[PDB]
């Protein structure tokens, strides 16, 4: 039993990680039956399935067919995914709002199953630290950023003048800079090293799934997914404003520690959209979408950090004026376009 040597915030983040009774109360939020379901009869097939089911809601809608079909759906929905709204009625599947809330759902449950099986795979070995062994499982380099230099200067201003004052609740305060590199992705990202318009944003998401988004990068939901479930299609979405991100940590009063990523995103033609549009393909000669939002980040302050802008500028008027969009928003519609360059864990200071 070697105790492991990695530097103490690099075990930390593996604890968080990869913590089983977390992905235990995330399915608990989401009023999932754990008894019915436990974490470990969570399939992949089976998240597909619900998937498909979610889809054939989509086009029910859309063709009139009949809203008892959508009832029977939607019962098959809960069916399939085993719920416990105890004494309420759980909440029928019958408008695209619900579409985009249990898809959602199945987003977050699609990493959960892939953070398990991570940890119940491959080999252990009694002589290792679970610690090293699972940080291994990550395939990911992972070395703390020293706080004095000036890559940590520039990200925690980058945390502290675009936080916005509409995201009241809570403030964040940087606990850890982590650089990240994944195995491969950076031979990946190469045949976009040298397009234009490349920006470091925010990418924030539940903690447990991490252990995914690490050993597989950000992914595009699956091809059983609905397109309408996502406003502007399945794509990889990402933020200026760190606040708008860290909301998609989804951090709680009783959990106030949260994971958001810093990433170089290769936006080079960007179609630029007010509101949705639940694209799969993009127009030829575009390669990206950018959310329009009312709030942007002042052009007149972003620097350059490795070659890639960073749009730390605090938040002024856009001009736009018939946007659904608060905040900017920016998607890629294929995964080799993203290169993950940081990883930050964030406390949140809940205000009340
Ligand atoms: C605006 C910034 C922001 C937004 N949203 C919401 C959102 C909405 C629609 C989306 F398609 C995705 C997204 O990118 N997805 C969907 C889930 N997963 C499916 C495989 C993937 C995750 C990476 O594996 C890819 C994300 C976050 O969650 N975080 C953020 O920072």
């Amino acid at each position: 039993m070697t105790k492991s040597k990695l530097p103490k915030p690099v075990q930390d983040l593996i604890k968080m990680i990869f913590d089983v009774e977390s992905m235990k109360k995330a399915m608990v939020e989401y009023e999932i039956d754990l008894q019915k379901m436990p974490l470990g009869k969570l399939s992949k097939r089976q998240i597909q399935a619900a998937y498909s089911i979610l889809s054939e809601v989509q086009q029910a809608v859309s063709q009139g067919s009949s809203d008892s079909q959508i009832l029977d759906l939607s019962n098959r929905f809960y069916t399939l995914i085993p719920h416990d709204f105890g004494m309420k009625k759980p909440p029928l599947l019958n408008n695209a709002d619900s579409v985009q809330a249990k898809a959602e759902m199945l987003d977050n449950l699609l990493d959960i199953e892939v953070a398990y099986s991570l940890l119940r795979g491959g080999s252990d070995d009694s002589s290792k630290d679970p610690i090293d062994v699972n940080y291994e499982k990550l395939k990911t380099d992972i070395k703390v950023v020293d706080r004095d230099s000036e890559e940590a200067e520039i990200i925690r201003k980058y945390v502290k003048n675009t936080h916005a004052t509409t995201h009241n609740a809570y403030d964040l305060e940087v606990i850890d800079i982590f650089k990240i590199e994944r195995e491969g992705e950076c031979q990946r990202y190469k045949p976009f090293k040298q397009l234009h318009n490349r920006r470091l944003l925010w990418h924030g998401s539940r903690t447990t799934n991490f252990a995914g988004i690490l050993s597989q990068g950000l992914r595009i939901a699956p091809p059983e997914a609905p397109v309408t479930g996502y406003m502007f299609g399945k794509g990889i979405y990402f933020a200026d404003m760190v606040s708008k991100s860290a909301n998609y940590c989804h951090t709680s009063q009783g959990d106030p520690i949260g994971l958001i990523l810093l990433g170089e995103v290769a936006l080079g033609n960007m179609y630029e959209l007010k509101h949705a549009s639940h694209i799969s393909k993009l127009p030829k000669g575009k390669h990206s979408v950018k959310g329009l939002g009312k709030t942007t980040p002042d052009p007149s302050a972003n620097i350059s950090l490795d070659g890639v802008d960073v749009p730390l500028g605090t938040g002024i008027s856009s001009g736009v004026n018939d946007t659904s969009l608060l905040y900017n928003e920016y998607i890629v519609y294929d995964i080799a376009q993203v290169n993950l360059k940081y990883l930050l864990k964030l406390k949140f200071n809940f205000k009340t």
